[PDB]
């Protein structure tokens, strides 16, 4: 996907450092202390609706069929800058099961952004 | 997530069938003849990742304060497709990101 930079106002990927101390979950999360989660933000004008960087999925291609030619409700449904690919991250934490757990938690890190 | 009925106002999956004959794609796509593509619709009012973003938005934090949460696909499934290629060979291939399987708030 696109990453933000000087003069990029459309949907793009930016950094976002998560501190577990800062949000008060350092009591249950042992490791890591904080990590690069990233995030997505910016305008989704119609000429990039549904895209994920320089790819357009098959699903997004069907939706754009309807949107390009103004069918309802697809002509109206807004397009939003959102993660389209995320990665898991190993975490060590206290869980209710009563104990300390290590496991890959899915969907922790934004790898690619796209327009819904 | 949820599946839309006509009652729940929160983000849910809307069932939506597409015929390839209908939209003119059946000259390239041999099989299947259509499928349930589905889509997302519904409010995202007041994912680990989305979770942490939500935390900061709820504080007055000038990064995420104005960042709107949207109803978007959170899982998509592949489907087996048979189609002609740019050399008119019949190709059988799993195509990814064909079906919206679940919807969530961003």
């Amino acid at each position: 996907g696109l990453e933000c930079d000087g003069k990029v106002n459309i949907c793009c990927k930016k950094q976002f450092f998560v501190s577990f101390k800062d949000i008060g979950w350092n009591d249950w999360i042992i490791a890591p202390s904080g990590y690069h989660a990233n995030y997505c933000e910016g305008e989704c004008p119609s000429h990039i609706a549904g895209t994920s960087g320089s790819s357009l999925s098959f699903h997004s291609t069907v939706i754009n069929h309807y949107r390009m030619r103004g069918h309802s409700p697809f002509a109206n449904l807004k397009s939003c800058c959102v993660p389209t690919k995320l990665r898991p991250m190993s975490m060590l934490y206290y869980d209710d099961g009563q104990n300390i757990i290590k496991k890959d938690i899915q969907n922790m890190i934004v790898e690619e952004c796209g327009c819904s």
